[PDB]
């Protein structure tokens, strides 16, 4: 029954109208995330819906949104983001994604473990990076 309350936000933020992602929207989101203790998990699972879209021009945008994200709401959200529930959504969209997508995908999580080398909470954006190039996955 209950509605995310990000849902029409990430919408507006990555809609197939728009020329680009809209940052004002982006920027609105992020303040958003940090307001609520459900904030990050909301937020990462209504992006990932906008990730999974057919247009890829929409997915593009949400792979912005989700990098914004990462960029800005501190480890409150890279904790969201270091879950078995991403590693599945990560796996979904690279074996169904087109390779724009993949590319960009595949981009942020190498920035992610080296901004999170440091802390040993947040190794699992490595570990799906070393399990997903046993599976043959490259990532430049």
């Amino acid at each position: 029954f209950a509605t995310n309350p990000f849902d029409q936000d990430v919408e507006k933020a990555t809609s197939e109208m728009n020329t680009a992602e809209d940052w004002g929207l982006i920027l609105d989101i992020c303040d958003k995330v940090g307001q609520s203790r459900t904030g990050p998990k909301d937020c990462l699972r209504s992006i990932m819906r906008r990730v999974n879209h057919k247009d890829p021009h929409v997915a593009m945008q949400a792979l912005t949104l989700l990098g914004a994200c990462v960029s800005n709401c501190g480890k409150i959200f890279h904790l969201e983001v270091c879950s078995r529930d991403f590693a599945s959504e990560v796996s979904n969209v690279l074996n169904k994604g087109h390779p724009k997508v993949c590319e960009k995908l595949k981009a942020l999580m190498v920035e992610w473990t080296d901004e999170f080398k440091n802390d040993p909470q947040l190794s699992l954006i490595s570990a799906m990076i070393k399990n997903l190039k046993e599976q043959g996955v490259t990532f430049p």
